[PDB]
């Protein structure tokens, strides 16, 4: 048998729900995380999406960076599936967590590192382009740390909100050397500039640690895929990590 | 005679007030821009700061990126000094505004270009690290355009506000290749990452237009000058532009 698993990645903005019966093929959906969402509301949203699959679920695993949502997921699991979910957390084992406080690292990044070591080997740099844009370094199966910067949407929104005159710009790479209107100026600074920022952090990493392979993932990674030199593109890295952590 | 001029730079978070008698040396104060401030409230704030000098003011020049503040400045000038202010604007003259809508470029950036062309030459790249971080290009006396990204504080605050878990971090450069705690991750991504962003944008400008001199300016520019290659560091660039535009 190939038991069906529900894997959940709870983000600040969006939550990913995915089912697998093997841990290699994932069907996935995405919902807004919302505020004050309830377990019945969650069930109601998932019902026409999962269809008949809903009744086959045998385990629920979750990585969450939104502690407020966690009792909702717990309640959903118990009411609808009569099980408690398994929660992604940094713990001792095959990944060494070489940072000041491993329990402080977001469950999403933990999950990425778990999936990495499990599928891609012992040495790597993970770029997760999501709500935040995250860089994470794995050396010899030890998590060594990383960098955080605002994600693309976070940046354009910040300029729109933090300013009287700037518009909210659609995230799209610039193909010019300087922008000729406001929208172009922001595409160039936020999109192309964040790509330069990443290329720069990776560069300094590689000077100290070698020539590690780079995996790209995240909700916002598809738009700039080509622009960053990478060995692996894997949109399912986080959900793979939940799967491996919880269900091995 | 050496008439005293008040120069004003109205920004989204702060407004700079400076006095000069020569346009070569400036005394400056900074205040929050606030919301719903009145001309009497402005006078009240400036009164103990400007002191005796307030009586000597013969002209007021203003660059503003906050249109709702402008009527307040107009009324302040007329009530307390019986003059209308002079407003910095892109217009034909010593600078050619070679972009789609010159009237849409921020008055702060207009003033930076005016000061640069008047003070430093016909060819250059201006980096202004403030609310936003701006890049502007001038080639043979022609403003060619630029880039806009969130400023340092805007970035750290966007992470704090847009996230359940991330702290609000103090801006300070990273002296390390990867961060080992949340605060370090953010410093590396926002501060060092923004430096990389700027270097990559400038690099690409340089490839096309040659080795242009770079000026650094702005209220968040101190901490990072030792990280960017620049030929001119001038914290008074915008106020100088205001002076040159309005008072010659």
């Amino acid at each position: 048998m190939d038991p069906m698993y529900l894997l959940v990645d709870v983000g600040n903005t969006h939550s990913v729900f995915s089912i697998t019966e093997d841990g290699k093929t994932f069907r996935r959906w995405r919902l807004s995380t919302g505020v004050f969402q309830t377990e019945d509301e969650l069930f109601s949203h998932l019902h026409p999406l999962l269809g008949d699959a809903m009744r086959e679920i045998k385990g629920i695993g979750v990585a969450s960076v939104v502690p407020t949502q966690n009792t909702v997921i717990e309640r959903f699991s118990q009411k609808y599936f009569h099980i408690s979910p398994i929660w992604v957390k940094a713990k001792n084992g095959c990944v060494k967590w070489n940072v000041k406080n491993p329990s402080e690292v977001g469950a999403d990044r933990v999950a990425n590192v778990v999936a990495f070591v499990k599928e891609y080997g012992k040495n790597g740099i993970i770029i997760d382009m999501g709500t935040a844009t995250t860089v994470d370094l794995v050396v010899n199966g030890s998590y060594e740390g990383g960098a955080i910067l605002p994600g693309f949407f976070m940046m354009v929104h910040s300029l729109f909100r933090g300013t009287a005159k700037l518009p909210l710009v659609e995230v799209k790479p610039a193909d010019f050397v300087v922008g000729k209107d406001t929208e172009e100026n922001i595409r160039l600074g936020v999109v192309n500039g964040s790509v330069y920022a990443l290329e720069g952090i990776i560069g300094r990493i590689k000077e100290v640690y070698g020539d590690l392979p780079v995996v790209l993932t995240g909700g916002q990674s598809k738009i700039v895929k080509d622009m960053i030199k990478h060995e692996i593109f894997d949109e399912d890295l986080t959900i793979k990590g939940v799967y491996h952590f919880c269900f091995g």
